């Protein structure tokens, strides 16, 4: 039944993660760790979802999302672990999109994974340019908008797992733009103040 | 009547924009507008045009602007979304060509819509490199010189929006300029500045 | 008897060899050794191969891929000698094939001049767009897959020397993709990785 | 037999490192010494190996690895020879890969010979920019857990060469860093402890 | 007599060569140039060489050669520039193919024109793009190996204007790859080094 | 003779070298200085070199040396000034290698020339960042080791001038760097220690 088909994804999906994350060359692990989330989302898009199977879902998501992130801090050329890292968050979007929403516990296990992408992702920018380091924290900044939209659940946990994370990004540029001229520190700090400003008034205007 | 049709128009219009404005991925919510800008534009062509319809048109422009700016400033590539509010602008100016001039409500409603776009568009080459953001500036402002020629009204309003929005960019560029060996500075402040002493020179012979 | 027309083979395709060799515009020269590794087939192919006559065979193959490949090497349009280069390894596979397999020594022969031509073709890729070298890298790698399935030996030297080959494609690739935006990186590089793998698990299941 | 055919690889070895050396312009001479030790890491991987031939192999690559140090640190831009040094430091990690694991003096002369390399890549990235200099200790660094997770051998020998690599390479941050404001120094260092504990935690659970 | 027929073709080359150098828009010259050196070699090829003709054929190749290096200098599309010098260089090894070798000033005079060729092509390709800058210095190493193996004289003198050849070169890549990031030198420089190697062990081996 | 044409040499580099002393726009005189260098060693290599006209070569070397160090001390962009001293340093180089040796006199030429290029370098370097200065000074002390290694002559001379200019170089770091924090002083001065050590290894090694 359900149990068995739930059961045969999770043998496969552990297989796979395993042989990606034993080899080397992390870049190559990403693109067969996004294509593994990808047929994955294909197969729970084609299977019924209920309250039932969404448990083993969840974790075996959160088994992706924790191999993927660890190879990616695991070390690599900044600005291509960015781009995979961005890829990764708009696939667990629509991957969070077709699960559905669940008892809390599932939701407490998505916001973490949320939270420990965007502490890699900030550690991998830590050492990039600083208008480079820009780009990507408004790029990603605008991804976890996307997700927080796409998210379902009660609206205290979401809001403020955001400030959070607002906050941190909002350090991590107070402490990089220590190294240029105060004008561009004026310059990239207003824009990424105005992008977050922007994505707060949707979040809180979508779960108002 | 004229109303029935122009509010026939009203409704079609605010339904598309509902619809495109609830869409992800910005890009092709800007291309979607692009469309429906276009068709409007076309359809108003093809309608006569009086006194009496014209605040109705104006408000549909409004919405439509209003939607493109936010919808843009939503995040994304600044590049590509640039390059898109640049075209936003050019099917902008045919529109206000095709309606016509009438009370001065409208005018400043057009305006305010003209700043709008400009504070977007600046804000979006607020994280360029300044050889990219030079060109991006450049070209805005020749599109900014092309609609107050196009635009007929009372000469006061349209000579300090202009002087104002040339504060704003020169403003800009002496920000982001500072990141840059001052050699670069004069180039790009004197390209800056003399091409918007030409358009400012348009507008004074033209338009006085 | 035996020994008679495989001396006079060899005498032959030797000289052929010396007056090819000896001429310039290299073009020519790759099309003529070319017609003369097709007659050699034929001939070998009517001849009867017994173990006592393949080492000659061998080193008369051995003398032209070597030939082939300084020539190949010697300088022209890269894009022609790939084509000329895809077209000769399609034929020394159809000759390992013909000749059949014997003590290491000769397959040890015949995997250093398939390493050689690997080589030789990578520097000859080295200076082309990095989309052309991605079409190149993968036609070759495609050949080399059918020459490791059409050879027989033991499966451990086969294995190593198409995991050599693979590891010197990939940093060929991961140096050329340097000078593209991250994503054609990860196009390209997905793409490669991808045809490699499916090489890979050819090559293990049928030497399995 | 195999002492033949060691020898001559050895003698072919030698010739190439004297005439490399003897050279000029040393970027053209680590290019060179770059194709020969993928040319013999082709031999030997063609080679069958045994226990009686490690010795010669091993000392081959010693000879290969202080020739192609000593021309990096003979004087050429530093980024490019960081560059150099990183694909010397692949490709030999690849060597001793496929050369296997014997007697405890051969695997102290590789220690000795990774750790020649790392002293000569901190001397080097010693004039450089600290943001630059940050990018090229982190992705040694990786390429040294590469190795330290490829090489077998004694634990206790691996664990405290490699403490004291990290200890080396924390050393020379905390030198160089002094001469930003902290808030980069923050930023940087915590970025090059994270990497390195990345680092030390893999090769404990590896190989502890 | 002979020397009749030989002031004939002097006069005829020369005033042909005035009225060519004459006109405006150089690719047509260049092209008119490639024409009447074409012509030129069929009449020697026709007419019998001796010792007592050669200095009169070669300085009218010296004045062809001067005047269409001058003309190609003389500004125009690189691209275009470089492939019509390619197919001077190659009419112009026919042409001293068929002139045949005689006193040391003659090839001395040959020397200095391939110098000065070699000089105009790199002074034109270094207004180009890395790569297409790369294309043409392999295409032109090609060309002056097959010259240089065309020519006969005394070694010393052909031995050492290829190394310096060679060192021009090297230096102008060194120059241009300076502002690419350092995997693209590594790719290009580590090409134009094997491409000059294989050309310099060709020299070597035919004219030692 | 021999005689004729050196002194032709003689006369067009004199008239070259008072025609671009004149000019003004210093960058423009060390450009053609370096053109007519080249040439001049072309011109140089065509011609046998015997030791009846060494004297005028190396006095002719002298005049060329004297004019590029006067112009390049004259004013300018220290860092440019700076590459082009390299650039001449190689070149002259060349020259030296070209011309042979000779009678001591000649050699003591070579030598002051060698002395007041590594005079006017330290004095243009005088006024540059301790990071870009610290660049500056290992370029210069790798090439001034190559020219050493180079040039051939009595062991004494070459030692002590050697000696001398490190002593040279010493003197003018510990200058520089007494304007940084201690630690950027230990970085730095024990890179140009390094070097200079090792330059010194070589020097006494080949020409001990
Ligand atoms: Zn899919
Ligand atoms: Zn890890
Ligand atoms: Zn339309
Ligand atoms: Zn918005
Ligand atoms: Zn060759
Ligand atoms: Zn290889
Ligand atoms: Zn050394
Ligand atoms: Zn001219
Ligand atoms: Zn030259
Ligand atoms: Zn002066």
């Amino acid at each position: 039944n359900v149990l068995e088909k739930v059961e045969e994804l999770k043998k496969e999906v552990k297989k796979k993660v395993e042989e990606v994350a034993k080899s080397s060359n992390v870049e190559a692990a990403l693109i067969k760790l996004l294509e593994i989330l990808d047929e994955f989302i294909h197969q729970v898009k084609l299977l019924p979802v209920n309250e039932e199977n969404r448990p083993i879902l969840v974790e075996i998501l959160e088994i992706i999302a924790n191999t993927a992130v660890h190879k990616a801090r695991d070390g690599a050329e900044p600005e291509f672990a960015l781009e995979l890292l961005l890829r990764l968050v708009e696939r667990f979007t629509e991957a969070v999109k077709a699960i559905g929403t669940s008892n809390e516990e599932e939701e407490n296990k998505l916001l973490e994974i949320l939270e420990s992408i965007a502490h890699t992702a900030i550690l991998l920018a830590r050492t990039l340019t600083p208008l480079e380091a820009t780009r990507a924290l408004i790029a990603l900044v605008v991804a976890f908008t996307k997700f927080f939209l796409a998210l379902k659940g009660s609206p205290e946990k979401i809001i403020s797992t955001f400030e959070s994370i607002a906050r941190d990004i909002l350090t991590f540029a107070e402490q990089k733009l220590a190294t240029v001229p105060p004008a561009v520190q004026t310059v990239l700090l207003s824009a990424l103040l105005e992008v977050i400003e922007d994505a707060r008034e949707h979040i809180v205007k979508k779960y108002g």
